[PDB]
Protein backbone atom coordinates (compact mmCIF):
# COMPACT_ATOMS: atom_id res chain seq x y z
CA UNK A 1 0.00 0.00 0.00
CA UNK A 2 1.32 3.40 -1.10
CA UNK A 3 0.51 5.46 2.01
CA UNK A 4 2.40 3.26 4.44
CA UNK A 5 6.13 2.93 4.84
CA UNK A 6 8.23 0.78 2.57
CA UNK A 7 10.56 -1.37 4.70
CA UNK A 8 13.50 -2.81 2.75
CA UNK A 9 13.36 -6.62 2.56
CA UNK A 10 10.50 -6.59 5.11
CA UNK A 11 13.17 -6.85 7.83
CA UNK A 12 13.66 -4.36 10.66
CA UNK A 13 16.80 -4.42 12.79
CA UNK A 14 16.16 -4.10 16.53
CA UNK A 15 19.42 -2.46 17.58
CA UNK A 16 19.28 -3.16 21.29
CA UNK A 17 23.01 -2.90 22.06
CA UNK A 18 23.74 -0.21 24.67
CA UNK A 19 27.14 0.97 23.57
CA UNK A 20 27.49 3.29 20.61
CA UNK A 21 30.55 1.67 19.04
CA UNK A 22 29.00 -1.81 18.91
CA UNK A 23 25.64 -0.48 17.77
CA UNK A 24 27.18 1.50 14.92
CA UNK A 25 29.52 -1.34 13.92
CA UNK A 26 26.97 -4.17 13.91
CA UNK A 27 24.53 -1.91 12.07
CA UNK A 28 26.87 -0.49 9.43
CA UNK A 29 27.34 -4.00 8.17
CA UNK A 30 23.68 -4.70 7.41
CA UNK A 31 22.61 -1.47 5.71
CA UNK A 32 22.72 -3.45 2.48
CA UNK A 33 19.98 -5.73 3.81
CA UNK A 34 18.04 -3.35 6.02
CA UNK A 35 16.92 0.27 5.73
CA UNK A 36 14.85 0.44 8.91
CA UNK A 37 16.34 0.29 12.39
CA UNK A 38 14.42 0.22 15.68
CA UNK A 39 16.19 1.78 18.66
CA UNK A 40 14.99 1.89 22.23
CA UNK A 41 15.78 3.56 25.51
CA UNK A 42 18.67 1.30 26.50
CA UNK A 43 20.80 2.79 23.70
CA UNK A 44 19.43 6.32 23.73
CA UNK A 45 19.65 6.71 27.54
CA UNK A 46 23.19 5.31 27.49
CA UNK A 47 24.55 7.31 24.56
CA UNK A 48 22.22 10.27 24.05
CA UNK A 49 19.40 11.14 21.69
CA UNK A 50 21.99 12.51 19.24
CA UNK A 51 22.63 8.89 18.25
CA UNK A 52 19.38 8.92 16.26
CA UNK A 53 20.64 11.56 13.84
CA UNK A 54 23.96 9.72 13.73
CA UNK A 55 22.32 6.51 12.51
CA UNK A 56 20.35 8.41 9.87
CA UNK A 57 23.42 10.21 8.55
CA UNK A 58 25.80 7.26 8.59
CA UNK A 59 23.41 4.68 7.17
CA UNK A 60 20.60 6.68 5.58
CA UNK A 61 18.14 4.47 7.45
CA UNK A 62 14.66 5.08 8.81
CA UNK A 63 14.56 5.14 12.62
CA UNK A 64 11.68 3.84 14.72
CA UNK A 65 11.93 4.98 18.33
CA UNK A 66 10.73 2.08 20.46
CA UNK A 67 9.92 4.24 23.47
CA UNK A 68 6.64 2.55 24.39
CA UNK A 69 5.18 5.95 25.28
CA UNK A 70 2.81 5.54 28.23
CA UNK A 71 2.16 8.85 29.96
CA UNK A 72 -0.61 11.43 30.18
CA UNK A 73 -1.40 13.37 26.99
CA UNK A 74 0.61 16.52 27.80
CA UNK A 75 3.70 14.47 28.66
CA UNK A 76 3.19 12.19 25.62
CA UNK A 77 3.12 15.28 23.41
CA UNK A 78 6.49 16.43 24.81
CA UNK A 79 8.11 13.01 24.47
CA UNK A 80 6.95 12.73 20.86
CA UNK A 81 8.12 16.24 20.07
CA UNK A 82 11.60 15.72 21.57
CA UNK A 83 11.88 12.39 19.82
CA UNK A 84 10.88 13.68 16.38
CA UNK A 85 13.08 16.77 16.82
CA UNK A 86 15.95 14.31 17.32
CA UNK A 87 15.12 12.88 13.90
CA UNK A 88 13.08 9.75 14.58
CA UNK A 89 10.81 8.84 11.65
CA UNK A 90 8.38 6.99 13.88
CA UNK A 91 7.61 6.29 17.52
CA UNK A 92 5.97 3.32 19.23
CA UNK A 93 3.23 4.17 21.73
CA UNK A 94 1.31 2.09 24.30
CA UNK A 95 -2.46 1.95 23.95
CA UNK A 96 -3.25 0.92 27.51
CA UNK A 97 -3.23 4.56 28.77
CA UNK A 98 -6.24 5.22 26.51
CA UNK A 99 -7.36 7.28 23.55
CA UNK A 100 -6.39 10.80 24.64
CA UNK A 101 -2.80 9.65 25.32
CA UNK A 102 -2.60 8.09 21.84
CA UNK A 103 -4.22 11.12 20.23
CA UNK A 104 -1.59 13.34 21.86
CA UNK A 105 1.07 11.42 19.90
CA UNK A 106 -0.95 11.48 16.66
CA UNK A 107 -1.22 15.28 16.97
CA UNK A 108 2.55 15.77 17.06
CA UNK A 109 3.13 13.18 14.35
CA UNK A 110 0.71 15.05 12.10
CA UNK A 111 2.35 18.39 12.87
CA UNK A 112 5.85 17.15 12.17
CA UNK A 113 5.12 14.69 9.34
CA UNK A 114 6.12 11.55 11.23
CA UNK A 115 4.53 8.22 12.16
CA UNK A 116 2.97 6.68 15.25
CA UNK A 117 2.91 2.87 15.79
CA UNK A 118 0.34 1.57 18.26
CA UNK A 119 1.64 -1.27 20.41
CA UNK A 120 -1.41 -3.51 20.73
CA UNK A 121 0.00 -6.42 22.72
CA UNK A 122 3.14 -7.92 24.23
CA UNK A 123 4.41 -11.49 24.35
CA UNK A 124 6.44 -11.75 27.58
CA UNK A 125 4.89 -13.96 30.30
CA UNK A 126 3.53 -11.06 32.40
CA UNK A 127 1.53 -9.82 29.40
CA UNK A 128 -1.20 -12.28 30.38
CA UNK A 129 -2.17 -10.33 33.50
CA UNK A 130 -3.58 -7.17 31.86
CA UNK A 131 -2.26 -6.67 28.34
CA UNK A 132 -3.55 -9.79 26.57
CA UNK A 133 -7.13 -9.10 27.66
CA UNK A 134 -7.02 -5.50 26.43
CA UNK A 135 -5.29 -6.19 23.11
CA UNK A 136 -8.33 -6.43 20.85
CA UNK A 137 -9.92 -3.31 22.34
CA UNK A 138 -6.63 -1.45 22.05
CA UNK A 139 -6.39 -2.40 18.37
CA UNK A 140 -9.98 -1.29 17.74
CA UNK A 141 -9.26 1.97 19.55
CA UNK A 142 -6.39 2.58 17.13
CA UNK A 143 -8.53 1.76 14.11
CA UNK A 144 -11.26 4.04 15.35
CA UNK A 145 -8.71 6.88 15.59
CA UNK A 146 -7.25 6.26 12.14
CA UNK A 147 -3.96 4.84 13.38
CA UNK A 148 -2.19 3.31 10.38
CA UNK A 149 0.78 1.52 11.96
CA UNK A 150 0.73 -1.25 14.57
CA UNK A 151 3.12 -3.43 16.55
CA UNK A 152 1.98 -6.95 17.48
CA UNK A 153 3.70 -10.07 18.87
CA UNK A 154 4.45 -13.07 16.66
CA UNK A 155 4.67 -15.84 19.26
CA UNK A 156 1.09 -16.67 18.22
CA UNK A 157 0.20 -16.77 14.48
CA UNK A 158 -3.49 -16.89 15.41
CA UNK A 159 -2.97 -13.66 17.38
CA UNK A 160 -1.56 -11.97 14.28
CA UNK A 161 -4.51 -13.03 12.10
CA UNK A 162 -6.88 -11.65 14.72
CA UNK A 163 -5.01 -8.33 14.83
CA UNK A 164 -4.93 -8.20 11.04
CA UNK A 165 -8.69 -8.81 11.03
CA UNK A 166 -9.22 -5.83 13.33
CA UNK A 167 -6.86 -3.38 11.65
CA UNK A 168 -7.80 -4.39 8.12
CA UNK A 169 -5.69 -5.14 5.08
CA UNK A 170 -4.51 -1.58 4.50
CA UNK A 171 -2.86 -1.02 7.90
CA UNK A 172 0.88 -1.50 8.45
CA UNK A 173 1.79 -4.21 10.95
CA UNK A 174 5.21 -5.17 12.30
CA UNK A 175 6.08 -8.16 14.47
CA UNK A 176 9.11 -10.04 15.83
CA UNK A 177 10.81 -12.50 13.47
CA UNK A 178 9.05 -15.83 9.88
CA UNK A 179 7.30 -17.42 6.92
CA UNK A 180 4.06 -17.71 8.86
CA UNK A 181 4.43 -14.27 10.43
CA UNK A 182 4.72 -12.44 7.08
CA UNK A 183 1.39 -13.88 5.96
CA UNK A 184 0.00 -11.25 8.36
CA UNK A 185 2.73 -8.75 9.27
CA UNK A 186 4.19 -6.39 6.69
CA UNK A 187 7.63 -6.64 8.24
CA UNK A 188 9.40 -8.70 10.87
CA UNK A 189 11.83 -7.43 13.50
CA UNK A 190 15.14 -9.16 14.19
CA UNK A 191 17.38 -8.36 17.15
CA UNK A 192 19.72 -10.86 18.83
CA UNK A 193 19.56 -13.28 15.91
CA UNK A 194 21.46 -10.57 14.04
CA UNK A 195 23.35 -8.33 16.45
CA UNK A 196 24.90 -11.18 18.45
CA UNK A 197 26.00 -13.11 15.35
CA UNK A 198 29.70 -13.18 14.42
CA UNK A 199 28.80 -12.09 10.90
CA UNK A 200 25.71 -9.89 11.35
CA UNK A 201 25.70 -9.29 7.59
CA UNK A 202 25.58 -13.06 7.17
CA UNK A 203 22.85 -13.49 9.79
CA UNK A 204 20.81 -10.80 8.04
CA UNK A 205 21.37 -12.25 4.57
CA UNK A 206 20.24 -15.63 5.88
CA UNK A 207 16.93 -14.40 7.26
CA UNK A 208 16.22 -12.55 4.03
CA UNK A 209 16.83 -15.76 2.10
CA UNK A 210 14.20 -17.62 4.13
CA UNK A 211 11.96 -14.65 3.30
CA UNK A 212 12.81 -14.87 -0.40
CA UNK B 1 8.63 4.71 58.74
CA UNK B 2 12.42 4.33 58.88
CA UNK B 3 12.87 1.95 55.91
CA UNK B 4 11.28 4.26 53.36
CA UNK B 5 12.58 7.56 52.09
CA UNK B 6 12.23 10.84 53.91
CA UNK B 7 10.96 13.54 51.57
CA UNK B 8 11.68 17.03 52.88
CA UNK B 9 8.47 18.90 53.72
CA UNK B 10 6.43 16.07 52.13
CA UNK B 11 6.64 17.99 48.83
CA UNK B 12 8.18 16.66 45.61
CA UNK B 13 9.00 19.01 42.74
CA UNK B 14 7.94 17.71 39.33
CA UNK B 15 10.52 19.43 37.11
CA UNK B 16 8.82 19.09 33.76
CA UNK B 17 10.54 21.98 31.94
CA UNK B 18 12.42 20.77 28.86
CA UNK B 19 15.13 23.42 28.83
CA UNK B 20 18.19 22.83 31.03
CA UNK B 21 18.69 26.49 31.98
CA UNK B 22 15.05 26.94 33.02
CA UNK B 23 14.99 23.63 34.86
CA UNK B 24 18.13 24.37 36.86
CA UNK B 25 17.10 27.97 37.56
CA UNK B 26 13.62 27.16 38.88
CA UNK B 27 14.93 24.22 40.91
CA UNK B 28 17.87 25.91 42.64
CA UNK B 29 15.50 28.42 44.15
CA UNK B 30 13.39 25.80 45.94
CA UNK B 31 16.15 23.56 47.28
CA UNK B 32 15.47 25.21 50.61
CA UNK B 33 11.91 23.85 50.53
CA UNK B 34 12.31 20.60 48.63
CA UNK B 35 14.96 17.88 48.64
CA UNK B 36 13.30 15.53 46.16
CA UNK B 37 12.87 16.25 42.46
CA UNK B 38 11.02 14.14 39.88
CA UNK B 39 12.47 14.29 36.36
CA UNK B 40 10.86 12.75 33.29
CA UNK B 41 11.65 12.02 29.68
CA UNK B 42 10.82 15.46 28.33
CA UNK B 43 13.83 16.92 30.13
CA UNK B 44 16.18 13.94 29.88
CA UNK B 45 15.55 13.32 26.16
CA UNK B 46 16.00 17.04 25.45
CA UNK B 47 19.12 17.63 27.53
CA UNK B 48 20.70 14.23 28.18
CA UNK B 49 20.79 11.79 31.09
CA UNK B 50 23.83 13.67 32.44
CA UNK B 51 21.33 16.22 33.76
CA UNK B 52 20.45 13.78 36.56
CA UNK B 53 23.95 13.90 38.02
CA UNK B 54 23.92 17.67 37.54
CA UNK B 55 20.79 18.10 39.66
CA UNK B 56 22.20 15.90 42.42
CA UNK B 57 25.50 17.78 42.48
CA UNK B 58 24.11 21.30 42.29
CA UNK B 59 21.26 20.86 44.75
CA UNK B 60 22.13 17.71 46.71
CA UNK B 61 18.62 16.49 45.93
CA UNK B 62 17.13 13.03 45.54
CA UNK B 63 16.08 12.30 41.94
CA UNK B 64 13.11 10.16 41.02
CA UNK B 65 13.13 9.16 37.36
CA UNK B 66 9.55 9.29 36.12
CA UNK B 67 10.16 7.04 33.12
CA UNK B 68 6.97 4.98 33.46
CA UNK B 69 8.93 1.88 32.50
CA UNK B 70 6.67 -0.40 30.44
CA UNK B 71 8.67 -2.90 28.42
CA UNK B 72 9.55 -6.59 28.55
CA UNK B 73 11.70 -7.78 31.46
CA UNK B 74 15.07 -7.78 29.63
CA UNK B 75 14.51 -4.26 28.36
CA UNK B 76 13.21 -3.03 31.74
CA UNK B 77 16.38 -4.33 33.38
CA UNK B 78 18.50 -2.32 30.94
CA UNK B 79 16.45 0.85 31.26
CA UNK B 80 16.69 0.62 35.05
CA UNK B 81 20.41 -0.06 34.91
CA UNK B 82 21.15 2.90 32.58
CA UNK B 83 18.95 5.14 34.72
CA UNK B 84 20.54 4.16 38.04
CA UNK B 85 24.04 4.39 36.51
CA UNK B 86 23.16 8.00 35.65
CA UNK B 87 22.52 8.58 39.35
CA UNK B 88 18.76 8.34 39.78
CA UNK B 89 17.79 7.39 43.33
CA UNK B 90 14.49 5.87 42.20
CA UNK B 91 12.51 5.00 39.07
CA UNK B 92 8.75 4.89 38.39
CA UNK B 93 7.52 1.77 36.59
CA UNK B 94 4.15 0.78 35.13
CA UNK B 95 2.46 -2.32 36.54
CA UNK B 96 0.18 -2.96 33.52
CA UNK B 97 2.87 -5.06 31.78
CA UNK B 98 2.75 -7.57 34.67
CA UNK B 99 4.77 -9.12 37.44
CA UNK B 100 7.88 -10.26 35.55
CA UNK B 101 8.39 -6.76 34.10
CA UNK B 102 8.13 -5.23 37.58
CA UNK B 103 10.42 -7.86 39.08
CA UNK B 104 13.05 -7.06 36.44
CA UNK B 105 13.18 -3.51 37.82
CA UNK B 106 13.20 -4.72 41.43
CA UNK B 107 16.22 -6.93 40.67
CA UNK B 108 18.29 -4.04 39.39
CA UNK B 109 17.14 -1.78 42.24
CA UNK B 110 18.25 -4.49 44.69
CA UNK B 111 21.62 -4.88 42.99
CA UNK B 112 22.34 -1.17 42.87
CA UNK B 113 20.73 -0.08 46.16
CA UNK B 114 18.02 2.10 44.62
CA UNK B 115 14.22 2.25 44.70
CA UNK B 116 11.35 1.28 42.46
CA UNK B 117 7.97 3.09 42.59
CA UNK B 118 5.00 1.18 41.18
CA UNK B 119 2.59 3.39 39.25
CA UNK B 120 -0.79 1.91 40.18
CA UNK B 121 -3.15 4.27 38.38
CA UNK B 122 -3.38 7.46 36.32
CA UNK B 123 -5.85 10.35 36.41
CA UNK B 124 -6.05 11.61 32.80
CA UNK B 125 -9.41 11.00 31.07
CA UNK B 126 -8.19 8.05 28.98
CA UNK B 127 -7.17 6.17 32.14
CA UNK B 128 -10.80 5.00 32.43
CA UNK B 129 -10.47 2.69 29.44
CA UNK B 130 -8.00 0.14 30.86
CA UNK B 131 -5.96 1.52 33.76
CA UNK B 132 -8.72 2.31 36.27
CA UNK B 133 -10.07 -1.24 36.09
CA UNK B 134 -6.60 -2.74 36.63
CA UNK B 135 -5.54 -0.42 39.44
CA UNK B 136 -6.43 -2.49 42.51
CA UNK B 137 -4.94 -5.66 41.02
CA UNK B 138 -1.78 -3.78 40.06
CA UNK B 139 -1.50 -2.47 43.63
CA UNK B 140 -1.99 -5.98 45.04
CA UNK B 141 0.60 -7.31 42.60
CA UNK B 142 3.07 -4.79 44.01
CA UNK B 143 2.26 -5.74 47.59
CA UNK B 144 2.58 -9.42 46.80
CA UNK B 145 6.07 -8.71 45.43
CA UNK B 146 7.19 -6.61 48.38
CA UNK B 147 7.10 -3.32 46.49
CA UNK B 148 7.52 -0.56 49.11
CA UNK B 149 6.90 2.58 47.04
CA UNK B 150 3.79 3.54 45.06
CA UNK B 151 2.54 6.36 42.86
CA UNK B 152 -1.20 7.04 43.01
CA UNK B 153 -3.51 9.77 41.63
CA UNK B 154 -4.97 12.38 44.00
CA UNK B 155 -7.91 13.60 41.90
CA UNK B 156 -10.07 11.27 44.02
CA UNK B 157 -9.47 11.15 47.81
CA UNK B 158 -11.49 7.92 48.03
CA UNK B 159 -9.16 6.34 45.46
CA UNK B 160 -6.19 7.17 47.70
CA UNK B 161 -7.89 5.60 50.70
CA UNK B 162 -8.49 2.41 48.74
CA UNK B 163 -4.89 2.29 47.55
CA UNK B 164 -3.69 2.91 51.11
CA UNK B 165 -5.91 0.05 52.26
CA UNK B 166 -4.26 -2.31 49.78
CA UNK B 167 -0.65 -1.29 50.29
CA UNK B 168 -0.93 -0.96 54.06
CA UNK B 169 0.29 1.75 56.40
CA UNK B 170 3.97 0.87 56.07
CA UNK B 171 4.29 1.49 52.31
CA UNK B 172 5.41 4.83 50.85
CA UNK B 173 2.82 6.56 48.65
CA UNK B 174 3.19 9.70 46.57
CA UNK B 175 0.46 11.64 44.79
CA UNK B 176 -0.15 14.96 42.97
CA UNK B 177 -0.82 18.11 45.01
CA UNK B 178 -3.42 18.81 49.34
CA UNK B 179 -4.80 18.76 52.87
CA UNK B 180 -6.77 15.55 52.55
CA UNK B 181 -4.32 14.00 50.09
CA UNK B 182 -1.67 13.87 52.84
CA UNK B 183 -4.08 11.97 55.06
CA UNK B 184 -3.23 9.06 52.74
CA UNK B 185 -0.13 9.95 50.71
CA UNK B 186 3.25 10.39 52.35
CA UNK B 187 4.19 13.17 49.97
CA UNK B 188 2.56 15.27 47.31
CA UNK B 189 3.95 16.23 43.92
CA UNK B 190 3.76 19.80 42.66
CA UNK B 191 4.68 20.82 39.12
CA UNK B 192 3.26 23.85 37.29
CA UNK B 193 1.98 25.39 40.53
CA UNK B 194 5.66 25.92 41.24
CA UNK B 195 7.68 25.95 38.04
CA UNK B 196 5.39 28.34 36.14
CA UNK B 197 5.22 30.80 39.04
CA UNK B 198 6.95 34.19 38.98
CA UNK B 199 8.44 33.37 42.37
CA UNK B 200 8.86 29.57 42.49
CA UNK B 201 10.48 29.85 45.92
CA UNK B 202 7.35 31.72 46.98
CA UNK B 203 4.88 29.30 45.39
CA UNK B 204 6.72 26.47 47.10
CA UNK B 205 6.82 28.23 50.47
CA UNK B 206 3.07 28.74 50.21
CA UNK B 207 2.24 25.10 49.53
CA UNK B 208 4.33 24.12 52.53
CA UNK B 209 2.41 26.61 54.65
CA UNK B 210 -0.85 24.88 53.75
CA UNK B 211 0.82 21.59 54.69
CA UNK B 212 1.42 23.27 58.06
Amino acid sequence: RVDVMDVMNRLILAMDLMNRDDALRVTGEVREYIDTVKIGYPLVLSEGMDIIAEFRKRFGCRIIADFKVADIPETNEKICRATFKAGADAIIVHGFPGADSVRACLNVAEEMGREVFLLTEMSHPGAEMFIQGAADEIARMGVDLGVKNYVGPSTRPERLSRLREIIGQDSFLISPGPGETLRFADAIIAGRSIYLADNPAAAAAGIIESIK
